[PDB]
């Protein structure tokens, strides 16, 4: 392995590639490398760097459109990362025609002086709609959407109430006032929540979780599948699930009214909003509402119709409120740190595109469910158990140089030292606030810092100023809570004495050779599952722009680059290109930690976090790009 990388190749749809472990491949070098493809690697010159060879090769479904030349069928893959055509033979079309979408497995890998060649394995078609983006995209990303035999099997014997025999030697909180409160069109409620003062000061807050770890038990077909997908996948109107309707929507979500099963985190908060203490353990529900994040802020507000239905819970909903005024509040000393909402029509197309509101019902469902994924990490924590902690890394030195490199220029600083802590960060955020660039700024930090992933290594949460912090409160709809929820009831036994690896209720001891696995696997997972519905979004964004041809538009500048920048539009969330070329004849200068484009002789200047007007030139359908021009 001295000195090799094993990375993954990255395409280019202008035939170069790059190779994620930063590496660059060169384009002679992608005559053999596919996008997609798991390699061994070896560092150049300058990063370039050599295949040693191919561990893992791309040929699952590429999704392209299919054509002929000279009476040769071929296919234009879908993603141009894949930036070669392949040849189907003429006893391979699957009845294709031209233009129709399809689904290609490779025969013949591309070389030097051959092209691909492959099979139609699928024929999607040409009614190309929301349906048809979510299924290419299901196919391109390789997310798992069928269920698998075994699974359906294993199902097939689930009652739909909970028998008596699973209730018995569980805590009974049937009495207790739980509620859920979720988004109108979400049908899996993986929690539901209660809250009382604490005598002498502070709270006491109960937050019930779905106990799938109990229908789900390690290796069986629903373990493996669950293990497959990593979390559920939410497109338009659709959900993939992690598991099976039967569960997810019915036996493992809180339903109102009927007893459910569930593991509960039992917490104390102090009067400031510091978690003094906490405990876990398997207990029977009922709860006592479905509510709406809208209905409680309304409640929240005053409302008197919801507040007369639901008369029996203002007081503990008010609580909740009470407390979550103390945790925000706690979030703030401890160091700190908007999305569009589409509206849809018959069709799963965008009607209008509004801006998301999100109000004290979002947030103190956040900050509970935040208490308990603490209570958790650190219980497995002290334990030395292994786990899968939500870790999120302290920004690079490199992206740390360059912010204060934009900042001194503006008399700013960012305070801290050498190594800046979350409340350092924090207190540069409030700073900046009232100034005309602040979203450039706001941007420019968030930018710096990591990607959030799932690492049995707790290397703290720096977003959440945390120093353990692993999710546990949606095993519904993420493996990473569902192993979880194992390692607990595992704990809980061995507390006991009990001195087996699993337990009778879904208890499981994991290794930790098994968590490095997991942790990349359900990483990988969480950003599939992004890539593939920030495909099916871009495609609606550009289908909405499709008659705004030639209208204006106000935006701000979002990405500079030596080839023009980006602009993303006000209250639509819409980016395009104005490309350098667009604009008034100049020698343009590219300063990168600036993020800056400057026009020699003209003095034009435009910036990351500029507003600026643009009219749309061009909406490219197949390529899924809006092209600007400015002014
Ligand atoms: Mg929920």
């Amino acid at each position: 392995h001295h000195h090799h990388h094993h990375g993954t190749v990255i395409g280019h749809r202008d035939g170069y590639g790059f190779l994620r472990v930063d590496l660059y491949l060169s384009s002679e070098q992608m005559k053999t490398c596919i996008h997609g493809d798991q390699v061994l690697a070896q560092p150049l010159g300058v990063r370039e760097a050599r295949i040693v060879r191919v561990l893992v090769p791309k040929t699952s479904q590429i999704v392209g459109r299919y054509f002929t030349e000279a009476g040769v069928g071929f296919v234009v893959p879908d993603d141009s990362r894949l930036s070669f055509d392949i040849l189907i033979p003429p006893d391979q079309i699957m009845g294709a025609r031209m233009g129709f979408v399809v689904v290609v497995e490779l025969t013949q890998r591309p070389t030097r002086r051959t092209k691909a060649v492959g099979k139609i394995v699928e024929v999607l078609g040409d009614n190309m709609g929301t349906g048809m983006a979510v299924d290419i995209a299901l196919r391109t990303h390789e997310i798992p959407y069928i269920w698998p035999q075994a699974v359906e099997q294993q199902v097939a014997g689930l009652k739909e109430e909970v028998p008596e025999e699973a209730k018995a030697g569980r805590v009974d909180l049937r009495d207790l006032p739980l509620v859920t409160i979720d988004g109108e069109d979400a049908r899996d409620f993986d929690d539901a929540v209660y809250c009382e003062k604490k005598r002498g000061g502070g709270w006491r807050l109960w937050v019930a979780i779905a106990d799938v770890s109990y229908y789900v038990r390690p290796s069986t077909p629903l373990d493996r599948e669950a293990r497959n997908r990593g979390t559920s996948v939410y497109f338009p109107s659709q959900v993939i699930p992690m598991l099976p309707e039967v569960l997810s929507n019915g036996l493992c979500s809180l339903n109102p009214q009927v007893d459910r099963l569930c593991m509960v985190c039992e917490m104390t908060v102090s009067s400031k909003g510091r978690l003094t203490g906490y405990k876990f353990y398997e207990a029977v529900m009922s709860s006592h509402a479905r509510l709406t994040y809208t209905k409680v802020w309304h409640i929240l507000q005053g409302d008197q119709d919801l507040r007369e239905q639901y008369a029996p819970l203002v007081k503990h909903l008010e609580e909740l409120h009470n407390l979550y005024k103390v945790l925000d509040k706690a979030r703030e000393e401890r160091g700190g740190i908007e999305e569009a909402k589409f509206i849809f029509n018959a069709e799963r197309r965008i009607e209008r595109i509004e801006q998301t509101q999100r109000n004290d019902a979002h947030k103190l469902i956040e900050e509970c469910m935040i208490l308990a994924n603490i209570s958790a990490a650190r219980f497995v924590e002290k334990a030395k158990e292994p786990a899968l902690f939500r870790i999120h890394d302290k920004p690079s030195t490199e992206a740390i140089t360059s912010f204060r490199s934009v900042l001194a220029e503006l008399g700013l600083e960012l305070p801290g030292g050498n190594k800046p802590e979350p409340r350092d960060y924090a207190e540069l955020l409030e700073s900046v606030a009232d100034r005309p660039d602040a979203e450039m700024l706001q941007t420019m930090l968030l930018r710096s810092m990591k990607q959030a992933i799932y690492d049995p290594e707790n290397r703290g949460h720096f977003g959440l100023a945390l120093q353990s912090y692993a999710h546990f409160t949606s095993p519904i709809r993420r493996y990473p809570d569902l192993t979880l929820h194992r390692a607990i009831k595992y704990l809980l036994a061995k507390e006991q004495g009990h001195q087996g690896n699993t337990t009778e209720t879904g208890g499981y001891h994991y290794s930790m050779e098994e968590m490095l696995q997991l942790g990349q696997h359900c990483s990988m997972a969480e950003r599939r599952a992004d890539e593939a519905t920030r495909d099916v979004a871009d495609w609606l964004k550009c289908d909405f722009m499709l008659d705004q041809v030639g209208n204006v538009f106000k935006g701000v500048i979002s990405s500079v680059t030596g080839f023009g920048f980006f602009v993303r539009l006000d209250d639509l969330f819409i980016d395009g290109l104005v490309h350098v070329s667009s604009l008034d004849n100049d020698y343009y200068r590219f300063d990168q930690v600036g993020q800056r484009l400057m026009g020699e002789s003209s003095g034009q200047t435009y910036r990351l976090g500029d507003r600026v007007e643009v009219r749309v030139e061009a909406v490219n359908m197949d390529e899924r790009k809006i092209d600007f021009s400015l002014i």
